[PDB]
């Protein structure tokens, strides 16, 4: 035992991410535990080296949202040495890891079925690393709501869930549309903020469209322009993701599988 | 060498401080170093016990924002045994100690003058903390830039630098002046947020007065409301205070003193 929690994040700037950090360690001291927190920049090099890391200060639990690829095996390790994983955000392996995560196939489906009963000629996905499970997820709801739909369809994925990989991805969108999309949907606030540092670039009367988007943030509830969020259950996750690393170690107890968190739909859009 | 590195602040959810650690994530990773990060949430006791953790994990060098008195003598003892100790935002003591924060003083004397040119027959501070050596320095600034001014005068510091704890203070304000003040200081973007929020409750026809605030968000730039606002250089401020971590790692080589970094004036008002 040395009672500290391991948390392997990806980007300390994505407040989804501190939000959950910030969750996790507020009810691990409750418990009597420490919280040592860590990102990778959500690349699989140095995501590794900060597995050595937790593995070595023998930290009691890690909890992980994980860059790697499915195939690789590493956590299998730790986990084997004693040490419990509970993936966070981006599953693990169902058949030996418990996760907990997003309904994102659901929540992307719901969110680009908003938009369509809006008359939509044409229609835009902005996403990010779609090598990873979760852009998977929400392509693919994204796609399944476009169940017999006739208008333009363009998917974006970039190589960074980045605030200025949105807006080089709205760029080439509105150049391969000469214009703006009747519709957009991104895969994550922070892709939306690049978004929007686009539409800023053009006149005031050249930024208007249906929009959705993954996350939230107190800015939409001011912005002239409608968004549609679908918000993480930030609080939830994080409860239910330190009820496991805690009877993992206190019960050693462990039953792999994934735990999914419906996400909250905020509505802007009549 | 341990080649780790660690960082207590404040709060997770105080994008600042987020923006700091990634900064100071990416600079020491790239000089082959990790870094290891946790939350005081503000509270003496939590941040002693990551004191404890800290010199377990025996990282070879840690930053931190402290919470803690000028006579809290704890870094001394840590510091004696070897650990290089580095301060940023809040100062430690300047004879022992090497801190990299703001110009807190000069930045907010600069940013109250700014909305008096405006002539409001009113103005007010939103602080929090009000024990702290940086909130000391932000309302002798305010007070500073106030000399001479004849019209109402409010002071309001509250418990915690929090959007709830500015929300508060905010409600407390009008129901003082049986209305908005024509002019606001806050000093952090975090309590604007809550004052944000108090704004909304009422008529979007009854939300004008001359604001300006410590920090800086993409949401001030999309107001209709402009927004005066002192920036933190969080990237000058990161590289500063890693530079004196490993020369002080690296050499031994470590002197007091405070290197002070100014903060960058958006002024949005006319
Ligand atoms: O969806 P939000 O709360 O706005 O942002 C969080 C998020 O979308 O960004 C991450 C990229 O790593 C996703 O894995 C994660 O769900
Ligand atoms: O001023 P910002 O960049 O908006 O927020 C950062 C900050 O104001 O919040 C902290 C409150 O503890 C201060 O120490 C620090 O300067």
């Amino acid at each position: 035992h040395t009672r500290t929690l391991g948390f392997i994040l990806p980007d300390l700037e994505n407040p989804s991410y501190a939000r959950i950090a910030k969750q996790l360690e507020q009810g691990a001291r409750a418990r009597g535990y420490q919280l040592l927190i860590a990102s990778s920049d959500d690349q699989p090099d140095s995501e590794r080296q900060l597995q050595q890391l937790f593995r070595a200060r023998r930290c009691d639990a890690l909890f992980v949202a994980s860059c790697l690829p499915p195939e690789d095996d590493s956590y299998r390790e730790l986990q084997d040495k004693g040490l419990p994983v509970i993936a966070i955000d981006r599953r693990l392996d169902p058949a030996h890891f418990c996760s907990v995560i997003s309904d994102d196939r659901d929540a992307s489906r719901q969110l680009a079925a908003s938009l369509l009963s809006s008359a939509p000629r044409s229609i835009a996905l902005i996403g990010a690393r779609p090598e990873l499970s979760v852009s998977q997820a929400r392509a693919g709801g994204f796609d399944e709501a476009l169940q017999g739909y006739t208008g333009e369809v363009r998917r974006y994925q970039g190589e960074a869930f980045s605030r200025e990989c949105g807006q080089r991805l709205m760029q080439q969108l509105i150049d391969d549309l000469g214009g703006l999309p009747d519709a957009l949907v991104t895969t994550s606030y922070v892709l939306l903020q690049g978004v929007f540092d686009t539409l800023q670039a053009r006149p005031v009367d050249s930024r208007q469209l249906q929009l959705g988007t993954f996350g939230d943030n107190q800015l939409l509830d001011f912005l002239p322009l409608p968004v549609n969020a679908m918000a993480q259950q930030h609080g939830q996750i994080a409860a239910t993701a330190l009820e496991l690393a805690l009877a993992a170690i206190e019960e050693k107890r462990y039953e792999p599988g994934v735990h999914a968190v419906g996400r909250t739909f905020k509505q802007r859009i009549s």
